[PDB]
């Protein structure tokens, strides 16, 4: 099973936030709230703002907005009182191919949880219903919570598209109404990978051969059946698993090979029938 | 997606139960805490378990109850079925709103992973037919608990107490009464033959019409007893009369008649999916309730 963080710590930092007739999820965190700026709807829209424009509610408390400011693409709203429910956090920024928690919110109230990959196109395969417009991905690291994903909009295609929590955007996205369209996306390789190794832990060790494939050779194969390429970087960070096990990398990079040409042929791993890519090395350890 | 829960009231509620050298989670509502019974049982116990006489050997203090860095006194002590029950000095400030129910299979609930009281992780989950978990269970989750959340009360419908030799989970509702036919003993007990959950299957489908996809329908109606003969044949469970009853609401919103439904999965079951996916999916997805897709 994918597993999510217990979402318990950040469930007491979900408010909610009006601007006009729109309302969407803010992060309270110490006395600032942070959302996107699109409540507002940006240079001149916010001097035109001031602080009675916001309405936030803390479940039954209404909050008092003494500050507003932009970074990029999120509102930072200064208000009266500190969350005392505010863990210990970090704001950080992932790379495709990483793994975090969704805590879906709907007009403030947290409403489920769930496992999340970057895509290598930069957009999140998540279910989000209406309103939870400023969502938050996070990390748990010893109770510490690492921020690293606001949700600000859906792609036609059905996907989401975010910024971090300084309001980078995640991908080549724009929070305005133009046509946008997720580009091209690609299995995340070293995440199967990694996900082959924690069949071979469990047990499974049908798809294991006797071959050996080149990283040359691999990303060919790769790049046929739509796989983001393999680097040194990759082959590295999957070390303590060919440790684990005593396959090593470019030996699970053959027996991968291998699935992408015959498929599983009515076998399966770990109980699929496809090629799970949202399980990171880290995961697997972990 | 699948969404479990938001854990955070079942996280406050999480201690950790020691006795001798055996440590497992237990759950602190009120002033009770609920834990498995076989954290009084030690190695030469696990074979052939005499709860009633481990347990009239034990006093209060034989029983450390920690909740994070804070240690709790048991005050008594009790069995319930398969659940010992341990009143404790105080009442958990932290403790929801909440209500022990039973579940049938094919319900799901989210369950929160927990290891000697901390939680690890939450996923959701469904009972299956034949009263199993297919979780993920690391060393020393005996003991986390599955629920569900509606209007910020909590129901507790599961509590973990074994892994069973195929890898599948086993375990109690919080009164002490094990799901299926499985004991709180290291015999030879094995899963029954696991089933595909047809209602949730339907409901599902009926999903997939609603967010716009129809490339599965068929023109083709079918009677219950033929849709229950030819399932059973995938190791589908039997639908019933209830079921369908179930699925009127979707089936209305729809258009589409249960029945016709029904055809549609016959030939998915004939044909597989063609490279096809149906929500997001590349299976055919049984732990979605009728009651979770309107969700």
């Amino acid at each position: 099973r994918k597993m999510a963080f217990p979402s318990g710590k950040v469930e007491g930092c979900m408010v909610q936030v009006t601007c006009g007739t729109t309302t969407l999820n803010g992060l309270w965190l110490d006395d600032v709230v942070y959302c996107p700026r699109h409540v507002i709807c940006y240079e001149d829209l916010l001097i035109r703002k001031s602080n009675h424009n916001f309405l936030v509610q803390a479940g039954n408390v209404q909050l008092r907005v003494i500050g507003h400011s932009m970074q990029n693409c999120v509102l930072k709203l200064k208000v009266d009182t500190a969350n005392p429910k505010t863990p210990k956090y970090k704001f950080v920024r992932i790379q495709p191919g990483q793994t975090f928690s969704v805590l879906a919110c709907y007009n403030g109230s947290p409403s489920g949880v769930y496992q999340c990959a970057m895509r290598p196109n930069f957009t999140i395969k998540g279910s989000f219903l209406n309103g939870s417009c400023g969502s938050v991905g996070f990390n748990i690291d010893y109770d510490c919570v690492s921020f690293c994903y606001m949700h600000h909009m859906e792609l036609p295609t059905g996907v989401h598209a975010g910024t971090d929590l300084e309001g980078n955007f995640y991908g080549p996205f724009v929070d305005r109404q133009t046509a946008q369209a997720a580009g091209t996306d690609t299995t995340i390789t070293v995440n199967v990978l990694a996900w082959l190794y924690a069949a071979v832990i469990n047990g499974d060790r049908w798809f294991l051969n006797r071959f050996t494939t080149t990283l040359n050779d691999f990303n060919l194969v790769a790049m046929k059946y739509n796989y983001e390429p393999l680097t040194q970087d990759h082959v590295d960070i999957l070390g303590p698993l060919s440790a684990q096990t005593g396959i090593a990398v470019l030996d699970m990079c053959a027996s991968l090979k291998e699935l992408l040409q015959n498929g599983m042929n009515g076998r399966t791993i770990l109980g699929s029938a496809l090629l799970e890519d949202e399980f990171t090395p880290f995961d697997v350890v972990r």
